[PDB]
Parts: C-alpha cells; sequence; structure tokens
C-alpha cells in the first residue's frame, strides 16, 4: 500500500462567493459559486457542499472522509475536491457542471438525447469506475444522480461519501448488488452491478429502477432471478451485457476495462446498437467572465 500524497488545500472564506443553492437536502446544501485564488486573477466556477448550522461531529467526520477520497483521485471523469474551508461547519469546494447530474438531465432533454450520447455516457462512466478500481477504491454508490455533467460530451462520477477501500470494515437498495444487500459484501464487481443499473436508467431515461417495490421485497425479487426489463430503446446486445452485470457469482460479471471496450465499439455504430427515433436530428447545446478559467483549466504544482 503505497502512501498517499494528495495535497489538501484550505481555502478562506474571503477567496470564493456562494451565489445561488444548487440543490439542498438532507443536512447539507450545495450552492453555486465562485473562487477566485489569492493572488491569481482567475475565477473559477464552484460548486460548494456544506451542512447545516448544526455541526455535530459526527456529521463532520462523513465529510471529511468524503473530502479525503475527493481530494484523492485525479482523472477526467471523475470529480475532484478543489479544496475546503473550516469556516465554521466544512465546506467542500468542487468545479462545477453546469449541467448537473445526468439523471435529471435525460429526464429533461430526452426528446433531443442522442443514442450516441447515451453509448459515450456509458464509456466515459466506466472509464471513471476503472480508474477508482485502480486506485482500489469501491464507490458503493455509483447511480445516475451521482453522475453529473460538464458538458453533454462531458461526464464525471461523484459523490464518494459511501466510498472505501477495497477489503476495508469500515442505503439505495435497488442499485446494490445482491451480495451486498444480503451480507454487506462491497467489491469492485459490486460496483459494477450499480453501473448495469445505472446504465439502465439512461436508457430507460431516468425511469426508477423497480418502480413501485419496497426495498424490503427487492432482495427476494432478485433472489428469484428476476431482473430489470429490456429498454425499449436497447438492442439485445446492450441489454445482454446489462444482464451480465447483474449475474448472481461476481468474478462471472465483466470487468469495468471491457466494459469501456465492449462500449467504446458500440460507439462506432451507435445506430445498430441503439434504436431511437429522429436519431439524426437530434443536437445538443456574471458581467465580466473574461478572467473565468475551469477547473480542469486550473492546475497547479504536484
Ligand atoms: C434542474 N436543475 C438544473 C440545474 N441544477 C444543477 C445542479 C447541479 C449543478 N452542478 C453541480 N456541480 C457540482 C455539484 N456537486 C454536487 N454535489 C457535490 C457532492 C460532493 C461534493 C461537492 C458537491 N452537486 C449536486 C448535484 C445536484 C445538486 C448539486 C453538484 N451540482 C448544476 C446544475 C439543479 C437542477
Ligand atoms: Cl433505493
Amino acid at each position: 500500500e503505497a502512501p498517499n500524497q494528495a495535497l489538501l488545500r484550505i481555502l478562506k472564506e474571503t477567496e470564493f462567493k456562494k451565489i445561488k443553492v444548487l440543490g439542498s437536502g438532507a443536512f447539507g446544501t450545495v450552492y453555486k459559486g465562485l473562487w477566485i485564488p489569492e493572488g491569481e486573477k482567475v475565477k473559477i466556477p464552484v460548486a460548494i457542499k456544506e451542512l447545516r448550522e448544526a455541526t455535530s461531529p459526527k456529521a463532520n467526520k462523513e465529510i471529511l472522509d468524503e473530502a479525503y477520497v475527493m481530494a484523492s483521485v485525479d482523472n477526467p471523469h471523475v470529480c475532484r475536491l478543489l479544496g475546503i474551508c473550516l469556516t465554521s461547519t466544512v465546506q467542500l469546494i468542487t468545479q462545477l457542471m453546469p449541467f448537473g447530474c445526468l439523471l435529471d438531465y435525460v429526464r429533461e432533454h430526452k426528446d433531443n438525447i442522442g443514442s450516441q450520447y447515451l453509448l459515450n455516457w456509458c464509456v466515459q462512466i466506466a472509464k471513471g469506475m476503472n480508474y477508482l478500481e485502480d486506485r482500489r477504491l469501491v464507490h458503493r454508490d455509483l447511480a445516475a444522480r451521482n453522475v453529473l455533467v460538464k458538458t453533454p460530451q462531458h461526464v464525471k462520477i461523484t459523490d464518494f461519501g459511501r466510498a472505501k477501500l477495497l477489503g476495508a470494515e469500515e442505503v439505495p437498495i435497488k442499485w446494490m448488488a445482491l451480495e451486498s444487500i444480503l451480507h454487506r459484501i462491497y467489491t469492485h464487481q459490486s460496483d459494477v452491478w450499480s453501473y448495469g443499473v445505472t446504465v439502465w436508467e439512461l436508457m430507460t431515461f431516468g425511469s426508477k429502477p423497480y418502480d413501485g417495490i419496497p426495498a424490503s421485497e427487492i432482495s427476494s425479487i432478485l433472489e428469484k432471478g428476476e431482473r430489470l426489463p429490456q429498454p425499449p430503446i436497447c438492442t439485445i446486445d446492450v441489454y445482454m451485457i446489462m444482464v451480465k452485470c447483474w449475474m448472481i457469482d461476481a468474478d462471472s460479471r465483466p470487468k469495468f476495462r471491457e466494459l469501456i471496450i465492449e462500449f467504446s465499439k458500440m460507439a462506432r455504430d451507435p445506430q445498430r446498437y441503439l434504436v431511437i427515433q429522429g436519431d439524426e436530428r437530434m443536437h445538443l447545446p456574471e458581467e465580466d467572465m473574461d478572467d473565468v478559467v475551469d477547473a480542469d483549466e486550473y492546475l497547479i504544482p504536484q
């Protein structure tokens, strides 16, 4: 086990301003923001994640764990933490994704969403997931909701709160593998299953898995050998890949690097693998912004 030498960056509240609430839920809320690095003359669009006035340590322990992980990852399809604020309750500052989470995005723009885009997102998500495997990280919460859109072409994974190192002792049932549901066993292969469902959400355009079904039931349903239905737009090949992710034997399940390859192939001839109406037709997209720089463009030594 190599040492983790990731730098953790501490940011003064003066450095950035919250502009809007992108989302609020539970303990904490997320704000669109602008961050200006000290003496740098760059403005970086950011999302700031903060919990409540309530500052309970247990909450803080959880947030910081999440920050730790985000600080430690560097991939194009993985979200990275820029810095943290220690003002009163802690805040996580990370690059902003203008178009939001993917799950919302498919639902909003389904009429204008191409097959090519869908296959690419699969490729990119598998790329992100493979990188986590490389770092021996298990996301343990893969879902469409946890995927964010920098641009229609570019997407990255997020929400590393449940993330853990492989083989470490240390709840979305529908996403969870069966082995995990019965025994709380998590592995990269468990992650792959969750990926399968994530793929299904996109194909199904944001439809909720196992809709109308109580979670307690789900374990039995999976036990029976029941699985999610093949989506209308899905070719047999694409669905078949999905089903492989839902195999009882985790080893039987496809590796993330294999998933990248297979979906890659399909993206070369997207129309053959997904059938969508008017696929060809579809196309997809404060005063001073001169200094604006994207987080990807903004780099620091090390
Ligand atoms: C219909 N509306 C469309 C616009 N919209 C939206 C939401 C988020 C973004 N961007 C963005 N960026 C970074 C984020 N980081 C977290 N979360 C997060 C997790 C860990 C560390 C830092 C942030 N989020 C969450 C995703 C949904 C609510 C905000 C983030 N969201 C852009 C537009 C809300 C829905
Ligand atoms: Cl759930």
